[PDB]
């Protein structure tokens, strides 16, 4: 029955941590996999996670199944994080949460949800979007049609092709929208912009599916969902897949979330049963570690305000990272305007360097970067910002 | 549209945690979902596990994310758990292994897989067997056949109609084996009836897909996955979903394993690309705390040789419990003879209760079962005994 599977070639962008490894090159530089760096060039666990690890090895009695959509208190800090304390979605019950393996296992419970409980066959996605969004709808039996975002020659949001691609978006159709930090191309729309697609949204009667795995990246986490919470002013409904993956730097214990929004109680009720459903019958319940030390932190204050302030501190250091970057090749030759550069959110840079050109920047210089040209600002430090600014100058 | 989505009923075993917190009835008692209890009706972490989460709060640099397949290590012990140290499969390196989200999601990524990129389109499960086997295969679009296999009746492996009813089973269908403490019924195949099924397998063309969610816990670690070796030798394909969850007492950290054999390690290799494509798909990569923990036990000696006596000591204090129940049910007035009970290997005992007792026993008593008749024997204690035998005998 295997003899004639098909072979496949690794993903674009987790195919990087492989050969990224087996590069015996002592200078190698990883600037793939969207992972945070301090200035040491380690990704480190953060000084709230590990107060949060201690607190469980000390005070956990049990591994006990959580249930269905996880641990409750995770449920409730998340829906806080995504609209706000004192929020209508939340007063009126409007919301239910499944805590995830991970942003990615919440867009495939959204998915499998969807396709096998409702009309839906197509999610509209921007046209570069992060390449595992096609798989997973595909792979839930759904349809993928792409909307005009990104123009490539200016580096900017073309909110005019936007809104004229999405007009083939019909009612019943998901459209898919990142709350904030764009992946790969670091552009948002403006706050008006986001309240323009929201009615839009409504008038054309689209799905909103908000893939929120950068909040705080940004600007702020506040301010980082003023978008999403447009939405949620003016939607009777909508899905939010969230990630503390990036946030928490807590990539490889798979903590995120799955949050359904319908006009009221009873419905929303109603249908996260069958999200439940959905969850049974893929990994059953979600890991208990990474999501308790999420709800540990963001039930008490104290760690609240450790964690918050470590959350800016990556954001700010990623953001001292992205002007260097910009000023560095300038010093090692580049001639090109790359002020674009400074205007982008989030961990990385969309560069504009060309398949071929990512290509030899591997295998002549041992820098890593995915081969649309997307490279993470935020593996970037000041002892390796020299030699992989003088790589991308040795291939421009 | 979420209005348009249809009431779902809640799992039949996982919907019990509610019902059970729910009730006000003083006395309750929970033999509904299989997690060990100890002599005091608490679901403990083990002290291996706990010394294994120390070590790993201590020396833990990084959540950086695992590969898609997860912890090298953690495939390794996995595979020499299954097949034995120096397996042939082993040393012909025919075994891919995926570190996954449970048995659950071990399960899952099997179905996706193989409806993805094989031509397996029937799945044959056990009547009776776990209800998440159905909705597993169901969520890939696999249609699931029953095959017969308990003798309720005489509390036996009904052999005969299990050969007749794999009649129709054909080349390149799938066929679905516990590999010890089948759930619910606690019957295995002997070792003559698993090389009985071994030889039929191959001589029909079979894909074999083994359920190993209880290793340990029928006779012991090597002994349990006789059959599943008894298969090995025989078969070029076969695939293993097995689970940490219950030999571990790790249920919420969902610790499990996708283990893929085929004929040579071209094969293997190739067909594994595809099988991390279809975690990509779902959830990416697999989180990192149960399975470093599970990884760490079993890679040292020292806290192997702890764990294995923890594991040994849960099925001796269910053994008692098995024998405390027959007795107890006797001296509580019980005419219906439960002898049967001794002679079932794992966490349950299939009562032969009806769906009416069962509705009584928790409406009238606050005792709290599967609608199957299958209750936890695990969760039986010296304490609850006599006011759970009280109820059964109340209610036959």
């Amino acid at each position: 029955m295997f003899e004639n599977i098909t072979a496949t070639t690794a993903d674009p962008i987790l195919g990087l941590a492989d050969l990224f490894r087996a590069d015996e090159r002592p200078g190698k530089i990883d600037l793939g996999i969207g992972v945070y760096k301090d200035e040491t060039g380690k990704t480190p666990v953060l000084t709230s996670v590990k107060k949060a690890e201690q607190y469980l090895l000390e005070n956990e009695t049990t591994k006990n199944y959580l249930g269905i959509d996880g641990i409750p208190e995770f449920g409730r800090c998340t829906q806080e994080l995504l609209f706000g304390k004192g929020s209508a979605l939340i007063n009126d019950k409007r919301a239910r949460t499944a805590q995830t393996p991970g942003g990615s296992g919440a867009l495939r419970v959204a998915a499998d949800f969807l396709a096998k409980n409702t009309s839906v066959k197509r999610v509209w996605v921007s046209n570069p979007s992060w390449p595992n969004h096609k798989s997973v709808f595909n792979s839930a039996g759904l349809e993928v049609r792409e909307y005009a975002y990104y123009d490539a020659e200016n580096h900017t949001l073309d909110f005019d092709a936007l809104i004229n691609s999405l007009n083939e978006a019909q009612a019943g159709d998901v459209v898919l929208f990142h709350g904030c930090c764009h992946n790969p191309t670091g552009i948002d729309p403006t706050l008006e912009q986001w309240q323009t697609l929201a009615q839009l949204s409504v008038e054309k009667g689209w799905l909103p599916l908000f893939d929120f795995a950068y909040q705080g990246f940004a600007r702020g986490l506040e301010e980082d969902a003023e978008g999403l919470r447009a939405f949620a002013a003016m939607h009777k409904e909508l899905i939010v897949a969230s990630s503390y993956s990036k946030n928490f730097a807590l990539y490889n214990e798979r903590v995120g979330a799955c949050t359904l929004v319908a006009a009221d109680s009873e419905t929303v009720d109603r249908a996260f049963g069958q999200m439940k459903a959905a969850i049974r019958a893929n990994y059953s319940s979600p890991p208990a570690h990474g999501a308790s030390v999420v709800a540990t932190i963001l039930s008490n204050d104290a760690l609240r305000a450790i964690w918050e302030q470590e959350l800016t501190d990556m954001r700010q250091r990623i953001q001292r990272m992205r002007q260097l970057f910009v000023n560095t090749l300038q010093e090692k030759g580049a001639n090109r305007d790359f002020s674009f550069i400074i205007k982008q959110n989030g961990m990385f840079s969309f560069s504009g360097l060309t398949k071929e050109q990512v290509l030899r920047l591997r295998e002549e210089f041992g820098v890593y970067a995915v081969a649309s040209g997307r490279v993470n600002v935020a593996g970037m430090t000041p002892d390796n910002m020299a030699p992989l600014c003088e790589a991308i100058v040795a291939v421009l």
